[PDB]
């Protein structure tokens, strides 16, 4: 049955494995965020047994872990056991959360919805366990950008409830989840110019842009659909839409717009897209050189509804143009090879009645918008391949690091390999901060690596307009881009590197490379220190600022990521409050300290 | 197919949908005293009124006839909208934004309520594309399900009444009653450690499910379980709304599917039609077989339409108790009253979600089903069935369906009304006065048995979850004592005044008067005669008749729309219905001085 087929990945054996992996990560990351304080229990062999108890005291979780730099808890999956009233019990993620509800600060309101997000994340793991199990070495050897993108399993390495996609029924999961590599056809709407606005970056004009993307034949067909209803194509702008968004939302929530002819259904476009790790961003699988399309998707994932703001679209291209120009202008960013793939164009729809009915923060203002982003594909030479930076912290079904496999392929020492990666990825971030007070959101999903023979040649940053900030409230910026100017205490500025790079990315990378015996934490962090010191030696003009915002400070604040989602799982940061949802809980030892 | 699904959404149908809904909004919100129209005298022969927005800048203008029970027959074709001196299109979303403060819609509720408005309008657009049958063709047809799927209005008080929120447009087309789309149920095997089946008198499980599905189907179901390593003895069968399977059970209850607490058995062979309640299915393949009522986590008219696993245990016993009571009472026998029983019920208890929520949680209403016997086997040659909701049906010409039953009968409007009141309304007087027992007897909970256009007898449904005994000291069989309630004495007769008079007869007497069929005076005269004739026939309750006075000058105006507007997600709250009631002054009882 297509009934039975749709749940064939939900079996006791895979459910067990899924629960073991998720509970392993719960113990590790909730210990990192100091929600749990595991108690040391009597010397087993040497490298350490621990116990975590329920709110109750009645249910015990025992495991082994190696504790690594940045208060990182490498909890052994195979070691986790559960005990109550003298007896062992099966590992069960739902029971974990009910049992540690108060320990974890889960409100009565959030718990039941959080458990849906857990339930959904576990299903996805079960789905991923049914797929062909490719080693880290096979995936590296493939050189296949979309094989890597869709082969990723973890998601965000910190958030536990990270792959919820709540709003997807099972059939929609199987059609739309990145890990399915299901081909998707975008739904195209005509949107009346009384309510839709198209914004073009330098070098973009609308009529040639849409003809390049859809082909002149499809544009002609769409013009015919409007003439057919007695409508003038000049009156309308083209908006591509996530099929989920069209069938579940715009046809109901925006029925008035469809009925009135403010919105007209044109059809599917021909090209087959693959959802990326972000879910609502599509890569063009038929024409890899064409643009990604970022769609409005009113689905809950990882602390936010994944809509797209019609208001932010107006400035989105200008912000990208400014960033690209700043990068071509800077000698250090040139040495580095840094580029972005620009958000090149954007369209937004202003639902006039919903604006009248909602504050400017409502998800109802984020139901209909899209932007186009350049493919990195046309920029690579022969011999080059592309990969999500997320791949560096990927471990295959045998625990083998994809970073490890790139090191193997490269023929370089681990530390030589790391120098090339850090020069490409990390040095731009240090220089953007010190020279321009510029920060990004540089996790695994927002960076693409260009690889030659297993070596990182250069990094490509994406997700620009909605993520970048300038940490100077009086920054002189072109009018259209000054909304990126933020006021942030001095106190918290360098947390952009310590939190987003060190605690939420390097911590996982150094640990996977240590556990697999490829390179010691000592040599990992020496290498970061050295590249850091060499960057600073090459720009003496910024000496004063290197001392003021010290990368080698003894300590910096623990910023907790799960704590945000546990306090509020629908908007885990108020996008309307002065960066002040951060949950800082004491300090971490800086691995760079004394270098 | 993309264009096919939105083909009902056109400017002309959307315009007509908005006109109808703003007409009803002006009407019912005026009835509930949220609006106070001003009289702009055209003559002094009455006629013409204005309502302003919260800011006073936008003016709504119409004509109405005010009838008994403060019923505002707002003429749909008269409604105009004006701002800064210019005419504007009637747009329902704009109506609600403009009167947000007047209507008491919170910042939190407004945007979700507007979705329910948008969805209600969409439905109207879709009903406007169906073959426009007249009340006379529908009444002549004798087709139970042509009538059921032929209704357009929905609840005649509630404006945001047909939202079905959580249906995507594809789901609207497959699942909404007005589509008459055949549905196949999805069958799950539910492990006995979490599922419990309960049977009324005369039901045993194994013969029951073979009767419903056939021996071959049950055998195949046993085959899917043995194929998987599982013993069929360990499992019960639960039928599920495919929406609930595809969107909720396969995701929210993923742990149950994966562990084999729930096993997917496939679709059932028989075709069902969604009834007006949306999650109750009539068996179109075998009309004589059971209705299936399903758990459906969608928002409609002030509630989620899930089904409580906890209430299923007592459902059949409450049904058996009411049937036996009806069978034993001479006044209820003379009336011809019967119920269609909720005969069987299964409930799933999700133990982890129990640990995580309080007993009121919708997480506990996600997997449960009951079976309700069909009325079809009980009818004789010459008899047809119709939802009581049809009496207040008006076709595309404004012609009352009740009117068309009167014409077919050859009876005077008044003779016709006696038969209807005897079958439907007397049993409600006798239940209150003799047993302190009330139902929820709106159009969707009553089926009429029809001979030659006449109401011969009435059949009640929605039983276990609706009925009350208004007496906390009632001695009732152990299983059925949860229907015992403490209601203040001064609110008891609101069961008749609110649910029958203000929420049904108000509409029926106005439709009949406006079409010129029979006057309000003669309508309410007949009601008063049948009330008096009931009371005369049972003199031992003379003292309860003076204590609960059906002919009192006045009773409280109980506002239905005010509840949905205060809370569109659970409009009646915790375990205290007598709690959320919004009483705003009084209505002139049309039985006053009779
Ligand atoms: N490895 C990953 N790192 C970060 N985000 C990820 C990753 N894999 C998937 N995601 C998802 O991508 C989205 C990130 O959005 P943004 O933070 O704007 O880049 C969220 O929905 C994340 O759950
Ligand atoms: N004419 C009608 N009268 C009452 N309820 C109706 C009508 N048409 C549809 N319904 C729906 O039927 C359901 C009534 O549920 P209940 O009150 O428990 O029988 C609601 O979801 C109503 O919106
Ligand atoms: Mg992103
Ligand atoms: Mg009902």
């Amino acid at each position: 049955m297509s009934l039975a087929d749709a749940v064939a990945h939900l079996t006791p054996e895979r459910w067990e494995e899924a629960n073991r992996l998720l509970v392993r990560k719960a113990l590790a990351e909730f210990t990192h965020e100091r929600l749990l304080t595991p108690e040391r229990e009597p010397d087993d062999g040497g490298g350490q047994t621990y116990v975590v108890r329920s709110d109750d005291g009645q249910t015990a979780y025992r495991f082994t872990a190696t504790v690594r730099a940045l208060d990182h808890w490498q909890v052994d999956a195979a070691s986790v056991t559960r005990h109550r009233d003298g007896a062992e019990l099966p590992l069960a993620a739902l029971d974990f959360f009910i049992e540690l509800k108060q320990t974890l600060g889960l409100s009565d309101e959030i718990l039941p919805v959080y458990l849906e997000e857990i339930s959904s994340t576990l299903s996805g793991t079960c789905y991923k366990l049914t797929k062909p199990q490719l080693s880290s070495a096979e995936l590296a050897r493939s050189g296949d950008f979309q094989a890597v993108e869709t082969g990723m399993t973890e998601g965000h390495p910190c958030f536990v409830a990270n792959n919820g996609r709540l709003g997807f029924g099972i059939h929609e999961y199987l059609s739309y989840a990145p890990e399915t590599a299901s081909p998707v056809r975008l739904v195209w709407l005509a949107a009346h110019r009384s309510r839709a606005a198209f914004t073009a970056g330098v070098g973009i004009e609308y009529e040639s842009f849409v003809r390049d993307e859809l082909g002149a034949a499809t544009v002609d067909r769409f013009h015919g659909v409007l003439r057919g209803r007695g409508l003038d194509p000049a009156d309308y702008l083209l908006i591509p839409v996530h099929p989920w968004q069209w069938w579940n939302k715009l046809t109901v929530t925006f029925a008035a717009e469809v009925a009135r002819g403010h919105l007209v259904c044109l059809g599917e476009g021909d090209d087959e897209y693959l959802a990326q790790q972000s879910i609502r961003t599509f890569f063009n699988a038929s024409h890899p050189g064409k643009h990604y399309v970022k769609t409005a998707l009113s689905v809950l994932n990882m602390g936010f509804m994944r809509g797209l703001s019609a208001a932010y679209m107006e400035a989105t291209p200008a912000i990208n143009d400014w960033l690209a120009r700043l990068i071509e202008g800077d000698p250090v960013l040139k040495e580095t090879g840094l580029s972005i793939i620009r958000e090149r164009a954007a369209v937004g729809y202003r639902h006039l009645e919903y604006e009248q009915a909602t504050d400017r923060y409502s998800p109802y203002r984020k139901m209909l918008a899209a932007l186009w982003r350049e493919s990195p594909v046309p920029s690579i030479r022969e011999g080059e391949t592309l990969a999500t930076m997320a791949s560096l912290v990927h471990q295959d079904h045998e625990g083998a690091s994809f970073a490890g496999a790139l090191i193997e392929r490269s023929g370089l020492t681990p530390t030589e390999w790391l120098r090339h990666y850090l020069r490409a990825y990390y040095v731009p971030l240090l220089h953007s901060f010190y020279a321009y007070d510029l920060v990004y959101m540089p996790h695994g999903e927002n960076v693409i690596l260009v690889l030659a023979d297993g070596v990182v040649r250069r990094a490509v940053y994406k997700d620009i307009a909605e993520e970048i900030a300038v940490m100077d409230p009086d920054a002189v910026l072109p009018p259209e881009v000054s909304r990126i100017a933020v006021d942030v205490p001095d106190d918290k500025k360098l947390l952009s590197i310590f939190t987003d790079v060190f605690d939420c990315f390097f911590r996982f990378l150094a640990a996977n490379l240590a556990e697999e015996g490829i390179v010691t934490e000592d040599a990992f962090w020496r290498t970061v220190a050295e590249v850091t010191r060499e960057y600073q030696e090459s720009v003496p003009e910024l000496a004063d600022k290197f001392e003021r915002y010290d990368m080698f400070a003894p300590e910096f604040a623990l910023s907790c990521l799960n704590r945000l989602q546990l306090r509020d799982n629908r908007q885990m940061v108020d996008l309307a409050d002065p960066s002040g949802a951060l949950q800082l809980v004491g300090t971490l030892k800086n691995p760079l300290a004394g270098r």
